[PDB]
């Protein structure tokens, strides 16, 4: 069934939005709307344009009758900075101050309108890495993984902290003890390119340990991004990470809560 | 400024990742500096294509307080689709588990299919009064999300480890009582909450859920769950919706059977 230009730039465009970095042959929208390739094009260029105009993302497109297109969810600098002060703020109240020297997250967590912010901010900084899979450990982070992995376009892993499996033993930030996370053997692949994302990064241990849970699988770090860093960490791990805010040394006793940006700029040209 | 087809493509995209919201359509012929006719005219377009894709419900309420609110929903043909190729999917014996449990993992790890569930759950409680969508840690969590975002509403998670509320209920692997819990800073009071969970086995789980909600003076506005074991529909008073139904895995013998849930009650049927 024949659409006419109108009917398919919104359909085009919901199709495009729901399948982000996949790479779409022209030949499929031409069936999908009996249409000649050439239209198709037509239409993809409206689209590229607008997206980046408004700021959703890139559209690449691989000419030629076998050709085809991708869309990249894309941030631009602006919105992110925009969007990362106002998060900040909003964490930056002393009564999310929590014991030990953490911060309550799990409003702004239970709220996929902020998760979907900042899955893509993400998946933009990371969007020319090759990814293959999204890890995360149990279970704050959860949900920015997947926020993360449903732009990307990738299947998320959780590591467990408790059949064949591979296990590691890491340390906290609690300052504590040596505990061991786990994930099956069977839920990734050997050569894996793995994003790491993670609520919070305090001392380093967390990370470290699925950083080291990857060599078991023979996999590699593709890319790793905290929603928060404990100030002073870029000490404690070896490998680049990115970061949306900074947790400047809290104090429960003073009830104070300083709260700045990142390091994700570094990540912007 | 905008040529029509510019402004289609966003509108396109702002109604998509704004669901179950009322948009005034000031708000539009703002963002495009146009007439509210030509605005009319672009959401009949978006509206017509939703419908005959199976995107969605645009819905125009009229009236200065009225706008238009994007609704998804997925047709009937489409859900029978998906749910048979996910029960085909599962039916595999090589996801065999102990105890009458199948391998879910792989599956609950992709976003493509989180969003199909999602949508699905979505599509079937569109038009109850939800403000939150609820599970327990950590294996709904996924399908909670995707569910919630549709819907437009926050999640909340229950975790089974200050002014904190519990319950204490029997699970379908252990016959050992166990507690679940909820900060009390977690919920508003007197909230409609979507239920949703993977697998319900015994139905001891959801049921410490709804009894849960009672502390928070909370109503249950329906129950989503992924796999419902074969023989639950006698253990829970509460209507539920199932994806598939997960006949008692062969122990000794290396089969499974997977079947539709009783989610086609649930669309036009009513």
């Amino acid at each position: 069934m024949k659409f006419r230009r109108s009917g398919r730039l919104v359909d085009l465009t919901n199709y495009l939005l729901t399948h982000p970095h996949e790479l779409i042959p022209l030949t499929f929208f031409s069936e999908r709307y009996e249409s000649a390739k050439s239209s198709i094009s037509e239409d993809l260029t409206i689209i590229k344009q607008t997206f980046e105009q408004q700021g959703i993302g890139t559209l690449l497109t691989v000419p030629g009758a076998a050709g085809g297109v991708k869309y990249i969810p894309k941030m631009k600098q602006a919105e992110a900075e925009e969007f990362v002060q106002t998060l900040g703020q909003s964490l930056a109240n002393p009564e999310r101050i929590l014991p030990g020297g953490y911060v309550y997250l799990t409003d702004i967590l239970g709220k996929p309108s902020v998760l979907s912010k900042v899955g893509k901010l993400f998946a933009s900084v990371f969007a020319e890495r090759e990814i293959d899979v999204v890890m995360t450990v149990a279970t704050k982070g959860i949900p920015l993984a997947y926020a993360a992995a449903s732009y990307l376009n990738v299947p998320v892993v959780i590591v467990r902290k408790d059949g064949s499996t591979v296990s590691i033993n890491y340390v906290s930030g609690s300052s504590n003890r040596i505990q061991t996370m786990s994930l099956a053997k069977r839920s990734m692949k050997t050569g894996s390119n793995v994003l790491i994302i993670d609520d919070f990064m305090k001392a380093g241990g967390t990370i470290n340990g699925m950083i080291n849970l990857l060599d078991e699988f023979n996999a590699n770090v593709a890319g790793i991004g905290v929603l928060v860093e404990a100030e002073g960490v870029d000490e404690r791990l070896v490998d680049e990470y990115m970061s949306l805010l900074t947790l400047s040394t809290i104090n429960m006793k003073e009830k104070s809560i300083e709260i700045q940006n990142g390091n994700f700029l570094r990540f912007f040209k």
